């Protein structure tokens, strides 16, 4: 699965386009402000607190937990600053709704923001974990009450989450050479470039319901999924770049596959979940069997913070499958982890993920930075405080959905391209068939000439020229031929209608050349 | 190795003590405030900027680079805020001393603090690289002009750096099963618990000059180090917990080892260098053969930020050793990196480190968070703006050295323990021979009785009992029997004389019991 040599070369002309072209991710041009500014205040307050113990030039000291809430509340000015009012409300919420001690929460956030200590414990800060658990539940579990039975491991984005997942599955003999794994259409190729995937046999599954059937999944795709040899199902839900969440038939098919094979392991990458109304996590459907990979990146516009989370149920299939390995393998895993833990046989996979991430020896200084964890906690709190529709929505979320949909409509109306307006489209990316569009406007003869004579780089360099730029960030091509791929995250809203019209100009210009 | 089960059990009674007891690190109880407060301001300013493009509820937009420096300076209030004056001074220095464009440096710091974009490039932000390169040079390279020819890869602490380092050495066939690697005494055991190290033969090397010899290194230690079979040298300099930088003799020996074997690979973990005057980095002595691992953690009181840096010379031994591998090994490495880069055969090791860290496929969203990189940039600027003694010192560094040295003296004077007041001691940790101390005060019969039935855990529990705590954080034991290990980073300065005075009390109680029976 090598990246197009041409797309790699095109990125040399403008590296800013490299992530969308070659990594396949749309970087948002919006940010959420509230958590970012709340973080600032925690640091300011913490520095002030620290000078009470040591105060020498630019050196301060340490912070005492006793009475910290009272001192923070006194330091804040909720009448002047929205961040300050948010900090008080968030701490009080943690107390009244989550049952947490206000001093411990404030101390965690302040020490965490100031960043004066190694992450303790290694896997996740204790108050933060409870916050993220409840946030994930509101956001994506619907009526599944799992927040109290779920363990979390914050990571350096969903990027680090996936790298750690694959490594720990290999190290723990859960994925072995020759194992068959199911992946959802369209396969997110950056994941397939992880070297170890070459040792596994990959099976692409299409769980969409077609009119071909009585609006149901192809029997053949169902059998591929329910194959007793599929050891793990790795999915991106909603999909990149097709932008669709799994509907009821797809979620039912998955639950049936687990009913059939209780040992099935599932990793679900759900970063785009919040962009669809009434999102239902795969973890909420089959929690025993699922590793949930969440990323704050796209909703909150914090791709630079590297904020991901791995979620596992306290009772799960990864731990049970390790328990059913051969004494020989179990004896190798006993030794692997005994160097650093007293009872390695009962060490949970969520903790092995953390040990594995720093090669066992450096496990006791493992963990995501405390500033990243507090950022995760604060973004999480903005939601917990303002959620609607059972936890699915919040005012910021509503704005984010409207922003990507407006960009999408703008592009599609300007280009006269077919729109998907269902509640299952995130509208984060668009895939437009330029060949079908060229045939509609000019005819079959032009399409064939275009099909035979189309170079994607020439197209993108001509588009860049129309906009007086070297290369347009957020426009490229999908896996299929003549399938234009656009991100509604990357450009200013007003650029979308403009790109749409520019594409029709290019197609005319190609038609006049054809003649 | 294996962590001691008793110490691991002792930790489960006060988890706060685990990092020191079992990971061997003293978490500082001080912080630098300036870089932290300046970061804060960049976020405030960047949110303000972001609201110029999109402003809807708690959603803002993006930041335009043109004119950003002028807008930042107008936003700040240097007359009121020390952070603000620093930000202006820091930016102007980048311009006049580093020759950087101010809108670009400002846009890099603000976009970076707001954290609105993936790290680009993946390995290191361009301006931050130059800033950190010059900071490292000042702090540890002395007269070696290497800042313009060094490549940096910021990591999630020296913890991540070491992990990435060993992994990439294995992936690139530079360290193979059965290879012999030299390590400096005392060995840092958490590194030895990396699984792949089970497969290499580890040689401990002692580069201390003794009275036994003519105040020079033992001949058998120089033999071991210069052994043609040693493929790599892995060192913590200055050492933890011995807290000593390599002297001239030790640095000469390493330079001679490199002359004798030009393919020798060195990894030098120099997190404690700023704690000794006139520190001389190994990278500054033998730059072609050395990978430098630095951490901002201990000096800046930022262990929570997770700020590490890997440094390699643009022309290094790692890249050369890779170019001299088999046709079959080179072909495998080609296929490895070709999925993500056009010219894999010429991909530098520093870049391979970054690509390997995210298992090849996720290389284009690899790299350290931009807030972390900007924090490294800001801590670097604090020093560059205020450095003295050729770059080695600065006012904050002079305060940190004084703090650990004061806690060290307090401890030793209280306990009547012998001190090392040399220019080579960081004073970060102390190792005090309790058996020797017991003999001096009460005689050999008592020493022998103590040695025969001394239990470390019960001694630590009695010490905590005296302080009204479950377990004292920053007090434990070294590798040798009867050597108390203390961190001058963990406790208030007032606690040090108190601890030493309590160790003497505990020895007296042991002596009274010895005598009673």
């Amino acid at each position: 699965f090598e990246i197009s040599r041409k797309m790699l070369a095109l990125a040399q002309k403008n590296e800013k386009s490299n992530i969308f072209l070659n990594a396949g991710r749309g970087n948002p041009n919006w940010i959420q402000t509230l958590a970012r500014l709340a973080f600032v205040r925690l640091v300011q307050f913490g520095v002030t607190e620290s000078k009470l113990t040591i105060n020498n030039g630019i050196m301060a000291g340490y912070i005492n937990t006793d009475g910290i809430r009272e001192r923070l509340f006194a330091f804040l000015d909720p009448d002047k600053n929205d961040e300050d009012k948010f900090l008080i409300d968030a701490v009080n919420y943690c107390h009244t709704e989550l049952g947490l001690n206000r001093d411990k929460v404030v101390a965690e956030w302040v020490n965490g923001a100031v960043a004066n200590n190694y992450p303790v414990p290694d896997r996740c800060l204790v108050n933060t974990e409870k916050i993220i658990n409840y946030f994930l539940q509101e956001l994506s579990y619907k009526d599944a009450n799992l927040a109290e039975q779920t363990d979390l491991f914050p990571t350096e984005g969903g990027t680090a989450a996936i790298v750690y997942a694959f490594h720990s599955l290999a190290e723990n003999h859960l994925l072995k050479k020759g194992d068959k794994i199911a992946i959802n259409e369209p396969i997110f190729t950056p994941y397939l470039r992880i070297p170890e995937l070459k040792d596994y046999e990959l099976v692409e599954v299409d769980l969409h319901s077609y009119e071909k059937n009585d609006w149901e999944i192809e029997p053949n795709e169902i059998e591929k999924l329910k194959d007793p040899s599929i050891k793990a199902l790795i999915v991106v839900n909603p999909t990149n770049p097709t932008s669709k969440e799994f509907d009821t038939n797809a979620l039912n098919a998955i639950k049936q596959a687990v009913e059939k094979n209780p040992k099935l392991m599932i990793i679900s990458d759900e970063v785009y979940g919040a962009f669809v109304p009434n999102f239902k996590s795969i973890y909420s459907v089959v929690p025993y069997n699922t590793m949930l990979v969440y990323s704050y990146s796209k909703l909150f516009g914090c791709t630079g913070w590297r904020l991901g989370v791995i979620a596992l149920n306290e009772k799960n299939v990864f731990d049970d499958n390790i328990a059913h390995l051969d004494k020989v393998e179990l004896r190798q895993l006993h030794k692997r982890y005994s160097s650093v833990v007293l009872d390695p046989d009962k060490m949970k996979f969520i903790d092995r993920l953390c040990a594995d991430s720093r090669s066992i020896g450096l496990y006791h200084t493992a963990g995501l930075s405390t500033p990243q964890q507090i950022m995760e906690a604060l973004f999480s709190m903005t939601h917990l405080l303002t959620s609607t529709n059972g936890g699915s929505d919040d005012p910021y979320i509503d704005i984010a959905r409207k922003l990507v949909s407006e960009r999408y409509d703008q592009l599609h109306d300007a280009m006269q391209a077919p729109k998907d307006e269902t509640d299952t489209n995130t509208h984060y990316y668009s895939l437009i068939d330029i060949y079908r569009l060229a045939e509609k406007i000019y005819g079959k003869e032009f399409r064939d000439y275009l099909t035979n004579n189309f170079e994607q780089v020439d197209f993108l360099l001509k588009l860049a020229e129309k906009n007086g730029v070297v290369l347009v960030d957020g426009v490229g091509f999908g896996a299929k031929p003549g399938e234009l791929r656009v991100s509604q995250a990357n450009l200013p809203t007003e650029d979308y209608a403009l790109i749409g019209k520019q594409v029709l100009e290019l197609l005319k210009e190609y038609y006049e050349e054809f003649k």
